[PDB]
């Protein structure tokens, strides 16, 4: 199954450390996030919100970028990676109406998204889900996990991304910080 | 709503003229196709099959290409567009694991998908839907409609595309030919 659901409420494998409502309307604070590998129609009891999205194909990265990523990126579920951060993102209509070269140019040529992210590997593990195509309020669910040592670096990475040309098209962002139970 | 469903069975706005099972397991012949703008979980009565997909953002076309398409491409549901073809396509794992430059190159540089297709506009209208990401048996639903004067031409277009490098990656294809009621 390529579909993943994230349920904020009173149960789950993760503990909410904090939520930062960076841009746009925020998400309600909850005790825990429950993550599932399937669609969930039945909104669980004592749960404030459901996010969902699917794993998909590459949309921007070229072969050499892929090769570079594969050489250093860590797997998920390292025993040390006890911290995680869920970051929903929505981009603007002006971004989506742009052609594929335009988007590619802003993504790597101007914002160096891959080159910058590579500096934070192997400390940081990541998963990218898509959800615009499902009719969700956000376009993307981004997932990061790392050991505490790397929390500082990760905060540094967030502030760099937010300074890029790419982030000018971002109209909604929340940080959910998590600790594995 | 970005989601479209296509049900084969005994009702619909379109009459099945024929079904050609081009490559891989085919679709059961039926009398009619019902086309809905939404999901359909409730498998309709006396129906053989259901295909669905969503309209999505551009994945390959560059801005100059988009400009050429917009100059000529017809709208859907012209009075004279009484013939249609629905063509589900599945591409191979090997296609899907390739990077974004690699697919772009096979699609346009080697296959000239857009340059070739542009020779058949404005006679042919088209819609493109995606459904790998929903876990369908097909990766894509393609939709083409035109006046009969253009049928021969449309047939030439199919044979050109299928001789392309792109089409070596296609592992399942069915043409459903229709007539408007
Ligand atoms: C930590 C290292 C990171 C690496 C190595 C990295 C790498 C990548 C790569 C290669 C893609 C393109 C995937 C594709 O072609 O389909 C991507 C997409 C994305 N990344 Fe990152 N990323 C990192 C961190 C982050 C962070 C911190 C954020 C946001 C807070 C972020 C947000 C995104 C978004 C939204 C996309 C999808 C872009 C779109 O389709 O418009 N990334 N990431
Ligand atoms: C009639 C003129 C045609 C034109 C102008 C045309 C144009 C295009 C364009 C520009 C794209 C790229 C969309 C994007 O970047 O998101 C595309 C995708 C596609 N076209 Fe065509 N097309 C035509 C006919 C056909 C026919 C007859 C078929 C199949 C029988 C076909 C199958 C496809 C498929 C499967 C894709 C998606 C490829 C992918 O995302 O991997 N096209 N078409
Ligand atoms: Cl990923
Ligand atoms: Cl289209």
């Amino acid at each position: 199954n390529n579909r993943y659901s994230f349920i904020g409420g009173r149960t789950g494998q993760w503990q909410v450390v904090k939520i930062r409502n960076v841009l746009g309307p925020g998400l309600q604070l909850v005790e825990k996030v429950n993550i599932l590998n399937g669609a969930v129609a039945e909104i669980p009891l004592d749960s404030a919100w459901r996010l969902q999205g699917f794993a998909s194909n590459i949309r921007y990265a070229i072969r050499t970028e892929l090769e570079a990523l594969q050489a250093v990126q860590p797997m998920l579920n390292r025993a040390e990676a006890i911290l995680a951060v869920l970051i929903p993102i929505k981009k603007s209509a002006q971004w989506w109406e742009m052609a594929q070269d335009e988007r590619r140019d802003i993504f790597e040529r101007e914002s160096h998204h891959t080159a910058v992210g590579l500096e934070y590997l192997p400390g940081v593990a990541r998963r990218l889900l898509h959800c615009r195509d499902l009719g969700e309020e956000f376009d993307f669910l981004t997932w990061f996990e790392f050991a505490p040592e790397h929390s500082s670096a990760f905060n540094e990475l967030l502030l760099r991304m937010r300074a890029s040309k790419e982030w000018e098209y971002v109209e909604r962002e929340v940080e959910v910080w998590l600790k594995r139970l």
